[PDB]
């Protein structure tokens, strides 16, 4: 009887031969599968396989595929590691001048509380990444709105985002509003800078500069006298030209073409610029962004409260003249319908848009392209009722290659039912469509990694991510959780991050390689200690120093406390109080309640010969509420020495004589 | 002349075949073994090898063998990495809820000493780990005494543990008590909540809910009026069956019957159970839990202190009702003498038993099965005299598979002497054991990592481990050292941690797959920040900012400080002084002692034009010990202005004099 | 028509053979190349080979080499991760009783502002690495001038170290000085240990201790009383004994000959031995460190500012007894142009030293070697003007093993241009040179790994490092860069670390592999929260808690305070204020100014019901500057109450009276 050989074309049935060569290969080989994928009716142990691709039926007429190690060269990264519920990178991110940015919310769960729109970054192709940073603030009238933001970018160097106002009680749109920052940049010019002569303000020439009146400028070697140092932008004359004030003038015309300076912005030393858009009506969320040109970019949206659903984008033709004017386009009627989120894209010319699907019973994802901005479309359905999942993608080459994730385990499939509340392993899938086919019916969903879900609460963090090229290699930035239960139902309640081990939502980055690499690898094993959130450094005498400043909001609990010379070339210790006022106060003691009291003195120790105290007692003490005041001199200066109350409390006493008084005249006695 | 190829039969002489192979093959070429073993004369370049094994007699007559990479799908994990002496998870680890558990004591020195009972945990199937927690304080009355503990476990939703009071002097056993609390959970749950009209109790069903009275309850969803938030259990009906207080009553009868609700418990709301076991006799240390059923388990224990040695289990039968009434069983006689620490572990209703040898050339660890807990046993002897090591054990399928670790380089084998005072690299082991077979005659103990052991004390932390199983994948929770000395002989006799390096011992973890992963990988890179156990958010202005609450213990130098408003609707900052008493005090200035005070100020600056100010002098002072009151007002309220003394002190100088004094009624003078 | 196929032989052109192979084959499999080299025209995917080298000529006529994993075994490791600019391992490192040291200088930019000379460490063969430590401080007169090293090394049990002070406004040399402190060391020797009777001290019996009197000394188990615990050293005798001084005296002579103890020593509670050298006359910097023997050993230096340039080294033969002696010995003048920075090693009695080049356009890098300590040299030049890079080394069997990193991407060949400003990835290679052959013609450059430039700056941090040996593993520690811009250009002109992401050059290690592994892999995974830095254990409580003692020298901003119990038996809470003068004052509040006020209470709230009140008032107070003193009893103590100024203010008022006054006498009116 013959045998059974692994055919590896997708359609025969390998189940057989592949049992037999696991059966019979040692454990420890890596089975290599040649790139080729085969078809199986169970997944088998693919931890045994390399560069092997299955396809599987887990419901029947429903192919998926999975890959082995290898088989994709890709690799995933848990990028953030923070208590807060932190996920939604959907759909924010963006490259800006070597720098990958993944935008995201840290909030304490799906809504708006406690929520800062934030981001990490990653200066070394997505290896490490930073400290999260605040975008936000909490809202001014917070709590009782918050804000909200799934649509961030960049156009002609500076940033863009939809930052919205939400309430906390319901998730319910308040308002909307554009927002926008000139971006870091350093500028290394050659000419530009003039300065006509007894006047004191300069021109600029720094093309597409992005920049507005109050923004931010820093200038070196500009070889025109005043423009130097830490400036401002007076004036912008046009979009490649601003002028700056500067501090003097001279009596000759000042240029300096032919010579080498250096340029200067800030995106934290200048204000946002922001534009109210109002409420804008039959809006649930603006979602992704697309860049189209030096001017402007569109940004997605949906409604999805009432009927009749709407998704498409809002074109803002002239961001930088007009951030109030833009331009509502849909999507075709047909394909609104249980559809939210969608990503949008622009590639030479073409305008691309993916659906989110809100069912896994009806028609779900689909995938449009207009040549107009949205004005008309072409369009294509994803088989199989895609849901759940945005979409977020690229173009690389004749290629649409987008990624998703189901957000809890087995609910990716048409017809699959929702699995909540219960700890899973979520199948996050890529796949590539080629444009010029413009055809979904046989893409290929490939399974590249698996996340968890914690099941906790019904929601999850899983997915609903960003994508970005960064030189030849993607990123899919994303949620997923851990099993660490939030403690929602149980002593959570209230979600905050700062109990236990707060909110297992976290954010990942996948990085696959999407052409060729031709250099030699950049990639490391982390060996330090992370030294940037908290600065550590062994000083001299053998102490942990921290030389950043820092901000301790929670309570903090210390215990024996030195307050080092700080303040006026070091010649004071200086603590200060904010509010209205200070409070400085002494708790009820738990073992000698007898003794409660604060003892303040000018020298080293308890002892009064150390130097003058004030002690004041507290309540509970068997001298109650005392005060004894030692010193070896008492001087009342600026004032006289009176009693609160009138004719009421007295100088001395019958055992408490003062032994005179020396005046300058007799007591006024009435 | 014919070669000489390798045979990988463990018996053939391997060594010249390999070498000629190493010889004639590029370094970076991966030589396959094909999952073959290979005898050899001394271990060659492991390095260069990939899904081989070596078999070495390193001592002749003893056969080990040694693991190249990929032989055995596993990796090790460095999982604490804290200054203190941090070891010992025997034998306490476990999974609940799909949490990995690495119980551990962290301490200063093998003793008691700045010890805390902890724990390390893992959410993601042991890729990362959590923040150290401490499972008990320092005992009240340290530092003569300090808690211990080497057995913990789970039984019907509650966590078990042996805590054990030890003399800091002598680490002597002084009590033991049996601690348990419940498992924090969310339950999500469908009818079972009734609550009778006119009265204000419910009964609420929850299988084996494991909760006692006073616990801590949750209840969300429950359609029950009143049974709602964080709740107390205030009776326990059965098992299965407790009651709680609600604050109100309905005039019929409530059932929440077809309804989904949800509940509810936590382990750090609930209190301990402590249930006093005093000073068990002949027990040296209490070692190792086994889940017998829903009512009890078993803990190991052994006494080595004095003739004639015992080593066995108490069985706790119903720990629920009757926490204080256990059973001592002991293994046979004939393996009690040199033995210690045995791991026990329940399956199928068979006790399995392995003991701890403590002499290299004497008969060492041995293995016993019971199928009546304890009371008879099987039993068999490992060769060659195992000794140092515990030997935890999981059973999968038809193997026991057990971990150990020699404590220092060249230990392992039968009449190797103890090689401490210098660093070395120790052998970890494993080994499968077919219980159906039950021989040890022809055990393969397989070094699958290495350790360091650092040698600037005697004693190692290495080893010393836990084993758990979740899912296809095993788990060795253990200790290891690394180079830095801890000046023990040194400058840091004392052994605080915070000196230096403090404590070489942290933990590790190797992961090995037992079976079928069907699922694509979760492996990721981590390239976060950790951001968990200091929280650190960069503000929008800049800042570093920690959100949590904190508590630092150990001194602290700070610069600039300013109190923000925090307190009372932010009306006021605060700061409150425990204790007795607080004291604020000024140090004797380095440069200029002549100037020694603090001045208090109800305004911003030194400038009391900015505010009131008090000025206390030190002793140091050239004014020494002076108080200088100045404001635009002084009141005095509530009590007469008295001198502390009578008739000693006066009102005003020559050179002072009041101007008057304003009073009403002629002064009393006596 | 005949293919095709790859030589792998250097020289015949394989580019399209390999190209077919690239195209033919699944982007996932690993090709191998067989530990072969292939020539091309341009690099392929390397990404998709391993154990391959291909030769490139990026410029005609200067052949590389560039790495596929695996070709070579290492790995490259990240090392620090620290807001400071950490650059220049050169040419420091060293390894001291299995830890290996990364010595560095962590600044602000290329220049000593900021400067601290630090180290990281490993205790793990180069897995992982250890908080910074700070080996100096600021220099007593900073601002003006500061500490910089490239010169430290061990000889005979105590680091040396070429301590030079330089200006921050030029990083001109103004000092040198030799400083040198004792290695902590734990010794576990038998006997040598006397103590005559009827006197005080003990002679100590240590071969070659390096200590000097004064010097930290800890000794256990000595059986000679009084030598016992931390002592210092008394008197040294000759390199091998030394006396202590006891504190007690017994009637017989005491010997321990035979008793086995443990001693000792420290490097951080012994002080530096500092000798000034002077301003060393013709010297730019001293870089690197070669130990001759048991006396002394050599530092390299060069004088590049001025005609004639100068290389070097400085030999001090005996650095014990005369530190301040030394001998300078020049390479031969042919290679003194266009050279700096030295890498000097000693290998049985050979003398190697390698220059730095500073012109890509004229002649570079070349080697030397001397029998006699440099009085006499053999020389070669490295072909292609190698410049800009050190070329740290050691010596592996007869080949030098030396790396060198390009500063910023495509600098390395002779005649490439400095390309700055701009970000790059630029290439670190590795060669060896056969000492017998000595003929650098056909060296072959390797480039083993990328790092980044990030172009913000002219300066590069990358390279410029430092290479040991340890056991089989050669360790190369440099600089690279990452994508964050310091903003030099832009908001941080003052380079201020704790900006941002402050300055992106940090440490990292390759690991490289030179002879065989006998033993098992010891590599993990690192999975824990790293706790030594700011080390947190969640308290029982559920709170954070960090027991190290720490300082904070940033500004700090707290909320809520509480200063717990923790000085004296623990019975107060205590604050204490350095400085000649502390302050605790209030910010002007920004919203009720009006209410401007400390609160000072000796109970627990701000009711005076809890305790004794004083109340500032600040200025802004409608109560401007007033005082509330209010307690149950005033009582002044020690002195007078007297009003600051004569005859201008009163006591009491006439709505302010006081009821009576009593004295011991009538009032003294003048």
């Amino acid at each position: 009887v013959p045998r059974g050989s692994a055919k590896g074309d997708g359609v025969t049935d390998d189940t057989a031969a592949l049992t037999s060569a696991l059966n019979d290969t040692p454990v420890g080989q890596k089975i290599n599968g040649n790139g080729k994928t085969y078809k199986v009716t169970s997944l088998p142990d693919i931890s045994r396989f390399i560069n092997t691709r299955f396809v599987y039926e887990r419901i029947p007429g429903q192919p998926l595929y999975y890959a082995s190690e290898e088989f994709v060269q890709g690799e995933l990264f848990k990028i953030t590691d923070t208590p807060y519920y932190n996920a939604w990178p959907q759909d924010k991110a963006f490259v800006y001048e070597n720098v990958i940015y993944a935008p995201y919310m840290g909030s304490d769960r799906h809504g708006v509380s406690r929520l800062h729109v934030s981001w990490v970054k990653s200066g070394d192709d997505g290896q490490t990444w930073s400290t999260p940073e605040w975008l936000t603030d909490l809202h001014p009238d917070y709590p009782t709105v918050n804000y909200h933001c799934m649509s961030m970018g960049v156009c002609r160097n500076r940033l863009f985002a939809m930052i919205e106002t939400r309430t906390l009680a319901k998730n319910a749109l308040t308002n909307c509003a554009l927002w926008d920052r000139p971006m870091s940049r350093s500028l290394h010019l050659t000419g530009g800078i003039t300065k006509a002569a007894n006047q004191r303000y300069a021109t600029i020439h720094v093309p597409d500069h992005g920049l507005f009146v109050g923004d931010f400028v820093n200038f070196s070697n500009s070889a025109v006298t005043g423009v130097s140092g830490d400036m401002t932008v007076a004036t912008v004359i046009d979009k490649d030209n601003f002028t700056v004030l500067t501090p003097n003038q001279q009596t000759s015309d000042l240029n300096n073409a032919g010579k080498n300076w250096h340029m200067g912005t800030s995106f934290h030393k200048s204000p946002w610029r922001k534009t109210d858009l109002g409420l804008i009506p039959s809006v649930t969320e603006v979602h992704s962004f697309a860049t189209i040109d030096n001017n402007g970019f569109a940004m997605g949206y949906h409604q999805g409260d009432v009927a009749p659903r709407e998704v498409g984008l809002f074109y803002f033709p002239d961001a930088f003249n007009s951030p109030s004017n833009y331009v509502r386009r849909q999507i075709p009627s047909e394909y609104e319908p249980d559809a939210s989120e969608p990503c949008i894209k622009y590639y030479d010319g073409v305008l691309y848009l993916i659906t989110r699907g809100t069912r896994g019973d009806r028609l779900g994802s689909s995938l449009h392209r207009s040549r107009d901005i949205g004005q008309t479309w072409e369009s294509l359905r994803f088989p199989h009722n895609v849901h759940h999942t945005t979409l977020p993608f690229a173009k690389v080459g004749d290629d649409l290659i987008m990624f998703g994730s189901e957000a809890a385990e087995n609910e990716w499939e048409a017809g699959a039912p929702d699995d909540r509340y219960k700890a899973s392993y979520p199948r996050t899938f890529y796949a590539r469509l080629n444009v010029n086919n413009w055809n979904a019916d046989d893409i290929e969903w490939v399974n590249i990694t698996d996340q968890i879900y914690q099941g906790g609460i019904v929601n999850s963090g899983v997915g609903v991510g960003s994508v970005v090229v960064k030189d030849n290699y993607i990123y899919y930035m994303f949620g997923g959780e851990d099993h660490f239960n939030p403690w929602t139902y149980g002593d959570n309640s209230a979600k905050d991050p700062f109990k236990s081990d707060g909110h297992p939502s976290d954010l990942y980055c996948y990085k696959m390689k999407i052409g060729p690499d031709n250099r030699v690898s950049r990639d490391f094993r982390y060996g330090a200690v992370p030294n940037r959130a908290v600065p550590v450094f062994f000083d001299t005498n053998g102490v942990r120093t921290v030389p950043a400043p820092m901000e301790f909001t929670g309570d903090l609990g210390l215990g024996h406390v030195t307050i080092r010379a700080s303040t006026s070339s070091n010649i004071r210790s200086e603590v200060l109080m904010e509010g209205e006022y200070g409070f400085i106060g002494k708790s009820i003691p738990t073992d000698n309640p007898a003794g409660q009291r604060i003892i303040f003195c000018g020298g080293e120790g308890t002892s009064s010969t150390t130097g003058a105290q004030i002690t004041l007692y507290g309540a509970n003490n068997t001298d109650s509420r005392r005060i004894v005041y030692n010193g070896d001199e008492h001087l009342f200066q600026s004032a006289d020495v009176k009693p609160y109350n009138d004719n009421v409390t007295a100088l001395g006493g019958p055992s408490n004589r003062f032994t005179t008084a020396y005046l300058g005249s007799n007591p006024i006695v009435t």
